């Protein structure tokens, strides 16, 4: 591999770091990934810039990410172009995802439009072949979620968040990472496997299906995987739960994306699909 840049370059291609968002016309595209992501145009390209952002451990989240995106070249996932550590912050540069990340998308933030069942089908198979990419290097994502999977000019999917990756080729581990609302029962237990990311992508698939966030404080139920529960001890269907702000979603495809978010929601680890057969399962839903 990547080039070094210098802190002071990606200061002038960001305007100093700009914390003001990009409507009224600032900088800052959005934080959560153990920093906040800038804008700028470095090398005739527009990058995007995360300026992370214990000291000792986010400097392993920054050196882990290039570590597997240095092996790491696919498709569905996001391309690292460089980075940044001789400055006072550590800068990861990146291709600018035009289309944000896909819990942006399904909440329609800014007015963007709602993203249609056909993008949404794209959306999962593609996420599903760059995590599948992932598992068979050996690489557990630790950290799977509708705000790591970006979206290009196209919408094709791009898992992003590499820092708490870890490499195979179960173990255990005392410091727990990972978001709350999409982690497997073993994962928030300390348990490192790569059954705990097919957990999570069940949670996005809910998602994708229902348009809702993972958790809402002012919601019933407040955890979106406690629908399937909802579906199972038949109180409400599917149905009752698809995105209404979609105009192409038939039923006999968004049953069939339930049953492989049901599937990846098994409590029990060894019960749950592996991602080849996620990925075959998506295959047959389109086609
Ligand atoms: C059409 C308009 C309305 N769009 C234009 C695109 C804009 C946008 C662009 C980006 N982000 C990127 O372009 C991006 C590229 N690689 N990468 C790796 C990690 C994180 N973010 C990125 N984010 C973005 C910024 C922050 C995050 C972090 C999870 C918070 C995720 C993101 F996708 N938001 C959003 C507004």
């Amino acid at each position: 591999r990547f080039h070094s840049f210098s802190f002071y370059e990606l200061k002038n291609v960001t305007n100093n770091f700009d914390e003001r968002p990009i409507s009224v016309g600032g900088n800052k595209m959005g934080e959560g990934g153990f920093g906040v992501v800038y804008k700028g145009y470095v090398n005739n390209t527009t990058v995007a810039v995360k300026k992370l952002a214990t000291t000792e451990e986010l400097k392993q989240q920054f050196d882990q990410e290039i570590k597997v995106m240095a092996k790491c070249q696919h498709e569905n996932l996001v391309e690292l172009l460089g980075f940044s550590s001789d400055g006072d912050d550590l800068c990861l540069v990146y291709v600018y995802m035009p289309n944000g990340s896909l819990l942006d998308r399904l909440s329609c933030l800014d007015g963007t439009p709602p993203l249609s069942w056909h993008m949404r089908c794209k959306i999962a198979q593609g996420a599903a072949n760059g995590i599948n990419f992932l598992h068979e290097n050996h690489h557990i994502h630790r950290d799977i979620k509708s705000a790591n999977i970006l979206l290009d000019e196209a919408f094709t999917a791009k898992i992003s968040d590499f820092g708490l990756a870890r490499a195979s080729e179960t173990v255990m581990t005392s410091r727990i990472v990972g978001t709350t609302a999409y982690m497997a029962p073993e994962a928030l237990r300390g348990e490192i496997t790569p059954k705990s990311d097919i957990y999570s992508f069940g949670v996005v698939l809910l998602e994708i299906i229902t348009g809702l966030p993972a958790v809402d404080e002012h919601r019933e139920p407040q955890l979106l995987l406690d629908i399937k529960e909802e579906i199972e001890d038949e109180e409400k269907t599917i149905e009752d739960y698809i995105d209404k702000k979609m105009n192409d979603a038939d039923s006999t495809s968004v049953e069939a994306m339930y049953s492989v978010a049901s599937q990846c929601l098994h409590e029990k680890k060894n019960k749950r699909p592996d991602i080849k057969k996620v990925q075959q399962l998506l295959q047959e839903m389109t086609a």
